[PDB]
Order: structure tokens, then sequence, then C-alpha cells
């Protein structure tokens, strides 16, 4: 139905309030891309898309205002295959559906120029209320290989969401490919999940989580301006590089993520001296069978405040990193935004992004490979991790380009890289007496 007015969720609010600031701005474009091994039929792909978006009701949404301006969402079906009708027969705009085909196998350096694609795309607005608010392109690489690239405004879809797509599109690309009826969409009610975010904020819980946030923060100024778009510089570690964060995870008994927090962390104090290190750490947002499969945009950001005194080994790091995120998981609906709205003034540090596990992509028979392009704007810097120790990792340092030029994030990214893995290398080891010159 398209007159319905849908609610926005919390992390939608605050992506269209910061969008009010700056209206034709491009700072909330995210991006990603499968690395894909094997030839795929455009033409069959494309058809795929249109039917992956007409199943997935963020992808087919605008956002309007009511008389008092406050927003919602409205849902727009594309027009049906085959058709080229640009609005139903009462006026409702159909979503476009374009997947652009960019053949760069004649190409000096494809995947260069398919960077650079992204980039200029990444930097293009997307007003909110024109529905279908993502970008698609397939590029041809040469040797049968490809790059999908998946361009979204970050108020349609987060990271979760990303994999959801991914996952969906390469089932709908091998049942058109093999002949067969495409599966039913599986995805959740984006509704129900607003519902839900409404009944914690009128519950008793609400109150407890503000307590806790606002008492662990109630007296700290953020240490390195608006969030703007970031400059990205990408590193791949190979598994030689990064089995040993495995290594760490399982001696110290935690996962892999809370190693390279524990890492981040201990930079941190080493590179600035402060024992007061706070990081931030994104959550998916997700409570609930029904919102683990809801593609839209609810993740969430809490500050992970962790005392780093000296003479801790690397082992002691991690159980501090541990003990601080046991609290902030068990408060995990409470909105970093509403913490800061409390507090007032400018509590963040760099956000730590380790990406969850996600299978391949199967095309049936081509298999494609997830790599972040923009993880979303930053006042400072976003470390975002893909990949895992057993088959390894990209690390992207993405920085707010007034604080960072490329050449300071490489080299940021490099010594933290190599302070991470001697680190890993030897939990025992006192973190002070760690050489890192
Ligand atoms: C105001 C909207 C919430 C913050 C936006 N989230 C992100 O940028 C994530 C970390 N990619
Ligand atoms: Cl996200």
């Amino acid at each position: 139905n398209s007159s319905v007015r849908h609610g926005l969720t919390s992390a939608q609010h605050c992506v269209w309030l910061a969008q009010q600031l700056d209206p034709r701005g491009a700072h909330y474009r995210t991006g990603s891309c499968l690395e894909i091994d094997g030839p795929l039929d455009h033409a069959v792909l494309s058809r795929a898309l249109r039917l992956t978006v007409a199943g997935t009701e963020t992808l087919c949404s605008r956002f309007l205002t009511d008389e008092e301006g406050r927003p919602y969402r409205a849902y727009c079906p594309p027009a049906p295959e085959g058709s080229a009708a640009v609005e139903d027969p009462d006026g409702v705009p159909y979503t476009p559906v374009l997947l652009r085909h960019i053949d760069l196998s004649g190409h000096e350096d494809p995947e260069g120029e398919a960077q650079r694609w992204m980039d200029r795309d990444r930097a293009t607005p997307l007003p909110l209320d024109r529905p279908g608010l993502s970008s698609h392109a397939l590029f041809t690489l040469g040797g049968g290989r490809h790059l999908y690239y998946l361009g979204v405004h970050h108020i349609v879809i987060d990271g979760t969401s990303m994999a959801l797509f991914y996952e969906r599109l390469a089932e709908v690309y091998r049942a058109l490919r093999d002949g067969r009826a495409v599966p039913a969409a599986a995805f959740g009610d984006t509704d129900r999940m607003v519902a839900g975010e409404e009944a914690y904020r009128a519950s008793a819980r609400y109150e407890r989580d503000r307590a806790y946030w606002t008492g662990l923060f109630t007296d700290p100024e953020p240490v390195s301006g608006r969030a703007l778009a970031p400059t990205v510089r990408s590193l791949g570690l190979p598994p030689e590089r990064t089995e040993v964060l495995g290594r760490a995870a399982e001696a110290t008994g935690a996962h892999w993520a809370r190693v390279v927090i524990a890492g981040v962390a201990a930079f941190l104090h080493r590179t600035t001296g402060a024992r007061d290190v706070v990081v931030s750490v994104p959550v998916t947002g997700r409570y609930g069978a029904n919102a683990r499969i809801t593609p839209g945009m609810v993740s969430n950001r809490l500050p992970l405040r962790l005392a780093v005194r000296p003479g801790e080994s690397f082992a002691r790091v991690v159980e501090t990193v541990s003990e601080a995120m046991s609290g902030l998981l068990a408060h995990s609906r409470f909105r970093g935004e509403d913490l800061d709205r409390e507090l007032g003034g400018a509590v963040s540090g760099p956000t730590v992004n380790v990406m969850p596990y996600i299978r391949p992509v199967d095309f049936g028979g081509p298999v494609g490979l997830m790599r972040s392009i923009s993880s979303g704007p930053t006042t400072d810097l976003n470390i975002v991790l893909t990949g895992t120790p057993e088959s390894g990792l990209r690390v992207d340092f993405e920085g707010n380009p007034q604080v960072y030029g490329g050449q300071d994030l490489t080299v940021l990214q490099e010594r933290f890289v190599r302070f991470l893995a001697e680190l890993a290398a030897d939990p025992a080891a006192t973190v002070d007496e760690v050489a890192l010159l």
C-alpha cells in the first residue's frame, strides 16, 4: 500500500536529522562491493536485481514529511518486470531499478578504474524523497572476473543488510539461471521492528539503560568537527599475517574481534598516553527473529570506556575490554545519539568495526567476496575489518579528511597493524614493554 505512513527506526531518525543539516550533501552515502571470481550474465543479474529490490521494502522506499515536518517512510514498488512505466496508474512513482554494466576488461587498471568509479558515485547526493535510495553497478574486469558495487544512502541500508542483500541477489540469480521458481523473499517486517523499538522506549529498561550510560560518562571530551565522508585507506593482510589473531583469541578465550578492540585500546594508550581510553563499537540494534532478517537501518554505536593502566599485559587489556563489553551489551538498546543528546557538548573515540563473518556469495559457480568501500561518515576515524584470522583481513582506516590526509592514514594503519600483530603474538607481555618505534 502506497498511502501508508511507515515509522522510521531510531537510527533512521538519526540519519534523517543529520541529513537536514547538509541537505544536498553526500556524507551519508555508503557502499560495498563483491569481488566475483567467475563470469556472470548481466541481463539475468539485472532481472535478479529488480526482483531482489521488489521484495526488499527498504530499497523501495522514499522519505516524506508530515505537516509538522516530521519524517515518515513511504513504500514505492518497482514497475513490473518488462514494464517501462515510471508511475503507477494513480501517480505513485515506481522505484527505478538500474544495474549499470561497466566493461573495463580492455583497461590498463580495471580495479583502480572501478574504485575511482565507485568513489564518484559515493559523492553523488541521493535526495531522500525519491524512491530507491541505492546505486548498482556490475563491473567486468576481464579474465571472467567481476565487481558488483552496491552504493546506498545510509538511511536505507546498514552493514547487516548489505549481506542480506547480496545473499538474496545471488539466490535469485541462481534460480533465474536454473529456470526454477525464484524462492520467496523471506525478509521481516520493518513496522514490527519499529514497534519493538517503541515498546522499548516506553519500558522500564529504557530508564535503567539511561541511568547506566549517563552514569558511566557523567563526567569526557572526545580526543583524536562535523561528520564527513571519509578518506579511506585499505590494507590487505593475508592469513600468514592474521592467523596470530586467532591464536591470541584461542589463548585468551576471547573472540578475535575483542582482541582487535583491545589492540586499538592499547594502540591509543601508547600513542597518546591516556589511561582513560574510549573507542566506539557498532552493534546491529537487531533484537529478535524478525529484526535479524529485516533489511534496513537500525545499527547503533556505543562508547567503550577502557582503563589501560601501566604494567598491564595485553591479556589484561582483553579482560578490560571483555568487562566493558559485557556492560555495553547488557544495555545495548540505548541509542548512542540519545546518550550524546543527554550529556550535551560533543562521547566517542575511533569506531572499531570488526564485521561479522559472511559466507562467500554463490552465484552458481562464481563466488563473491565482500569488501567495504565506505562504511559511513566520521568526525575522526573509523577502523573497519573484513575477513577472519584464518582467511585473511582487509583493514580500512576511514579518516575525516579535515583531520587526516591519505598518507597520514596509511602510516597510522601500518603502525597499528604491526603493533596489534606483536601484541597478539604474546598476550602475556606487558603492553608498555612492546617495542613500537
Ligand atoms: C545518526 C545516525 C547514527 C550514526 C550512523 N551510523 C554509522 O555511520 C555506522 C557506524 N556506519
Ligand atoms: Cl552500519
